[PDB]
């Protein structure tokens, strides 16, 4: 905070005088309104500016108003990536509980299974202090009390919670097995002391070894969303904490280059960003050239030159040269800071696959009690009666004991808390390593919905366009004064401009000739005529380059003779598609269109067709360019002179068929089409813009990581499956045999020690099963 009611004790700071030293510098300086007075109530909470007179002056007053014990050196409480203390604490307690776990667990094991096999250790443990209860079990249960009173009391907790709302989960079967095993052996042990004549047998090693290993279950979870959550954390911040402030007001008079935080450079302070000072924040950038790795102001190797000032600021580290910043909004608002809280909505969010894993635990832990009780009742009332040989009970314990004790392996042999700690922990894990790549994905939903596809909404505008204007694409085939025609010499189509008419003037800028600037006239907007498909035209030159449409060209003179539908098929054949010009308003020059494609669309329509899934484009241009434009590529079915809305009706006609659709692009535009498609996935990712109306989003500009996002989706559905093939595998046999249908017929039966184990055994090897989807790799490297 430290915003609005400002409020710090700092170094030094013990008592209400430097408050009050603080206090008085920070709130008398202007940028506040002064909600209310307190009367040195410590925390008084008045209004601030922290936009304008806000960091860099309240920090500032804070330093000079001291006099140092320590020097106030400006400790503002703010998050030091409150994500990264947050799970940092969160891994210290649960490594900690199960750590002081194992202290006791670890202990008890050995007592009772190893330490008996030797002497005279265990001749100690068997020296009697009252009847026949002895000295192993008197340790074994003050060291066994600690672990499931103390420790354990989640197993509890949160079982209340679901039991008092009418439903339950694992927590609810876990508490229930541990504490019958603890009482159990409570029981036995006081047979043991009030009488000689007994010699019963204790259990407390499954109590101790369950706990422990379902302990460091959840911390292998806590681990792996702490991992994903770094991960994440890492990709967005991409900014270091301070900036070099040069002030000066917008242009001259550069007062010292200092450095301090990222957030005391704003409202037209500025940043001169030298060799290697990363590029922290935004606010427009009046003055400075650098060709940085990124896409504002350039100037410094990679050309992409713009001349200093223009609206966009952000980027990577330097090189050879500086800008000069004049920032009016830091890169706080940033979208970076809520695709953070957005990704954590949608964790804290579910998919159907989680719901049921819910539905089906919901009828499950129900069952598995009714069946451990009725297994009880069955060897107990055939005991009693005595139905069945005697000599299959073992020495030292009568039928009663068996009873209870199968009664016992039923309830601690069930589900190793696959669905609970798998899905949850497959579905995080799969995130954070998708967005290791830059793609994101938003939630289980998202990768549901994207594993189930096998159609793909292509488009050609900034999905696989480069541009490149000239001869093969927009110039003349007669002569043209004025020649190469930008600087001074066309104006006849600097007259409406728009992403096409922009290229129109600057494949002039391109092709000037040698000559700097022939100079002559430029007559914009002189006789200015807008016609759709061509709207530039006016009186000028270059040959009187005009251009036009369908509706300037017999408007001119230009009678279209056959000569420019020769240059149209052979240019549309070529994809350097020809556009109508009205040359010196004859038919004589013809312009043209054409456009380079992004060099991984083969490699990409080729291994999508490997995969087995059919791919489709639209255009908005004539059915020719499109059918031009899908030889190259070998693409499906083909639509052209389409608008998003018609792309609308075509994703409605697909899904209405049954076909699960995907699309791609992000032009904004595309919202209808793309909130109307089966999922998201937008290339060349913008803001959050495109997240409100998609779910996939792809970070980067190549076509590659399409694949990436499908691959990972299938990957982690595979998965998930084989882990639930397991969860049925082991429990449907686990049960009877446990419960016992193989000892009337062979004598074998897992005491709890035992049976136990293997509940331990496999809730590792789950979650354990689940983590490896980490060592995941692209599928195409480099293709």
């Amino acid at each position: 905070d430290d915003v609005n009611k400002v409020h710090l004790k700092l170094e030094g700071v013990s008592s209400p005088e430097d408050i009050k030293l603080i206090q008085s510098r920070l709130e008398s300086v202007e940028g506040v309104n002064n909600v209310e007075c307190d009367t040195a109530g410590q925390t008084i909470i008045v209004a601030y500016d922290p936009d304008v007179t806000g960091p860099r002056l309240l920090i500032q007053c804070i330093q000079d108003a001291a006099q140092p014990p320590k020097y106030f050196n400006a400790s503002l409480y703010s998050p030091p990536k409150q994500r990264e203390a947050e799970r940092h604490h969160e891994i210290r307690n649960y490594r900690n509980q199960f750590l002081w776990s194992c202290l006791f667990s670890v202990p008890v094991f050995m007592f009772s299974m190893v330490l008996p096999m030797i002497s005279p250790f265990g001749d100690w443990l068997f020296y009697k202090v009252c009847n026949n209860m002895t000295i192993g079990m008197l340790l074994r249960w003050l060291l066994c009390s600690p672990v499931q009173f103390i420790i354990g009391w989640r197993f509890y907790v949160g079982a209340y919670h679901a039991l008092k709302r009418g439903y339950s989960n694992m927590d609810v079967l876990v508490a229930l097995g541990t504490n019958a095993a603890y009482f159990y052996s409570v029981y036995i042990v006081l047979k043991a002391l009030t009488s000689e004549s007994f010699e019963g047998q204790d259990f407390f090693e499954t109590s101790a070894m369950l706990i422990s290993f379902i302990l460091l279950g959840k911390y292998l979870e806590v681990v792996a969303k702490g991992k994903t959550s770094d991960a994440l954390s890492k990709l967005t911040e991409l900014a270091p904490e301070t900036a070099c402030l040069l002030t000066l007001d917008k242009d001259g008079n550069a007062i010292s280059e200092t450095e301090i935080s990222t957030q005391l450079l704003q409202r037209n302070d500025v940043i001169k960003i030298v060799p290697g000072e990363k590029v922290p924040v935004d606010g427009v950038v009046i003055k400075g050239q650098s060709h940085v790795n990124e896409s504002m102001i350039t100037g410094e190797a990679r050309p992409i030159a713009k001349k200093p000032g223009d609206k966009v600021i952000g980027g990577t580290v330097n090189d050879n040269g500086c800008i000069i910043v004049k920032v009016t909004h830091v890169g706080s608002e940033t979208a970076l800071s809520q695709i953070v809280q957005l990704v954590e909505a949608a964790q804290l969010a579910r998919a159907p696959v989680q719901k049921l894993a819910d539905r089906i635990s919901r009828f499950f832990v129900p069952t598995v009690v009714v069946a451990a009780f009725l297994t009880w009742l069955g060897w107990f009332v055939a005991g009693q009666f005595d139905i069945y040989p005697r000599e299959w009970i073992p020495k030292a314990m009568d039928s009663f004991e068996l009873a209870l004790q199968f009664g016992i392996s039923v309830l601690v042999v069930a589900c190793p808390c696959a669905l609970g700690l798998a899905t949850p922990t497959a579905v995080m894990v799969a995130t954070g390593k998708g967005a290791s790549q830059g793609v994101l994905i938003k939630g289980g939903n998202a990768l549901e919905k994207a594993h189930k596809v096998k159609a793909i909404i292509f488009d050609k505008t900034g999905t696989l366009t480069v541009g490149k204007p000239s001869v093969v694409q927009t110039k003349v085939f007669s002569k043209i004064p004025l020649l190469e025609l930008c600087d001074l010499a066309a104006g006849a189509e600097a007259n409406s401009e728009h992403p096409l008419s922009k290229a129109i003037v600057e494949y002039t800028k391109k092709l000037r000739e040698q000559y700097g600037s022939h100079s002559d006239h430029i007559m914009e907007s002189k006789d200015f005529e807008v016609h759709p498909g061509a709207g530039v035209s006016a009186n000028v030159e270059g040959k009187l380059v005009l251009v036009g449409n369908k509706r300037l060209m017999q408007e001119f003179e230009v009678p279209i003779s056959s000569e420019v539908e020769g240059h149209m098929s052979e240019t549309e054949e070529l994809a350097r598609t020809c556009v109508l010009v009205a040359i010196d308003r004859t038919i004589c020059g013809a312009l043209s269109v054409s456009d380079p494609l992004k060099p991984e669309a083969g490699r990409a329509i080729s291994y999508l067709s490997s995969m087995g899934i059919s791919s489709i484009m639209v255009t908005g241009d004539n059915w020719a360019t499109a059918k031009s434009i899908a030889k190259e590529v070998g693409i499906g079915t083909v639509f052209a002179e389409i608008d998003p809305v018609g792309k609308a009706e075509k994703i409605k006609d697909l899904q209405m068929k049954g076909l699960t659709v995907a699309m791609v692009g992000d032009g904004i535009n595309d919202s209808p089409a793309l909130a109307a498609a089966d999922v998201g996935l937008a290339i060349g990712a913008g803001t959050d813009v495109a997240i409100e109306a998609a779910d996939i989003v792809l970070m980067r500009s190549s076509l590659e990581d399409v694949i990436t996002a499908i691959d990972l989706s299938r990957k982690t559905l595979s998965r998930i499956r084989l882990n639930y093939v397991w969860a049925l595998g082991y429990n449907v046999l686990g049960m009877p045999v446990a419960a016992g249908v193989l000892f009337p017929f062979t004598g074998i039966r897992l005491p709890p020690w035992l049976a136990g184990a293997c509940m331990a055994a496999s809730s590792v090897s789950v979650v354990c099963s689940s983590l490896l989807l980490q060592l995941y790799k692209k599928p195409l490297h480099v293709e």
